[PDB]
């Protein structure tokens, strides 16, 4: 199977997670952020992730790909209970996390931004939507405090470092991509239980953390 992604893309990360959790090999391909032609040939419009199944057919939609791959061997892993507290925490943190992440993604060495035009495409589309990146970056100190404090709240909710609610669930697929991308943010104070969850899920999923290029 092949997965066509952006490295920063949280939807893409959800799809990458399930391959890692199931120990199913997959060939990753990072598309340039401005490449409409390639995803359009596969699924009809520019979007990632895109799965190429072992029958060569292409499938879009992270939700569909996650559940397709989880069921492949008739042994689904995503069986644990959902947590309203975790889901509510994610809604709260998603209220502002992109104010930190988008301007940092635009300055980072992800392969989807490896041409100038791709990087400019991202900046032009996301500034229009999120607002002036300079202004967002000038507000970093408050935003970094807010996420450090929110992670202190999450610390008390993590049941096991291998599964947020104790058994692997839909909530791990929603939580880990956010925690992975937040390792790009220099200055966050990571509590112990959250750092262990983040590291264990990075190891299980075989998805890299971003500490080495944090800004
Ligand atoms: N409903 C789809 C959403 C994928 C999506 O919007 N992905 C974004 C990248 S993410 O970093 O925001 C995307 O494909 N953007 C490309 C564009 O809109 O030009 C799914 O669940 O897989
Ligand atoms: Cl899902
Ligand atoms: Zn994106
Ligand atoms: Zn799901």
């Amino acid at each position: 199977m092949k997965l066509y992604i952006y490295d920063h893309c949280p939807y893409c990360l959800k799809a990458r997670m399930i391959f890692g959790l199931k120990n199913i090999p997959v060939e990753l391909h990072v598309l340039l952020n401005d490449d409409a032609e390639t995803p359009t040939r596969m699924v009809g419009q520019k979007q990632v992730p895109i799965l190429q199944k072992d029958d060569s057919r292409y499938m879009p939609e992270s939700m569909d790909i996650v559940h397709y791959v989880d069921k492949l061997d008739g042994k689904p892993l995503l069986t644990g209970k959902r947590s309203p507290a975790i889901e509510e925490w994610l809604r709260k943190v998603n209220g502002y996390a992109n104010k930190l992440l988008l301007p940092r993604f635009a300055k980072s060495a992800f392969d989807e931004f490896s041409t100038p035009a791709a990087r400019k495409y991202f900046v032009d589309k996301k500034e229009a939507s999120a607002g002036n990146f300079a202004d967002l970056l000038a507000h970093s100190d408050g935003l970094i405090k807010n996420i450090s404090d929110d992670l202190r709240a999450l610390d008390k909710l993590i049941v096991k470092p291998n599964a947020v609610n104790g058994e692997l669930s839909e909530d791990d697929i929603q939580l880990f991509p956010l925690l992975r991308n937040l390792t790009l943010v220099a200055g966050i104070n990571w509590p112990s239980r959250v750092a262990d969850y983040r590291d264990n899920m990075a190891k299980q999923t075989q998805i890299n953390l971003l500490s080495s290029m944090a800004i």
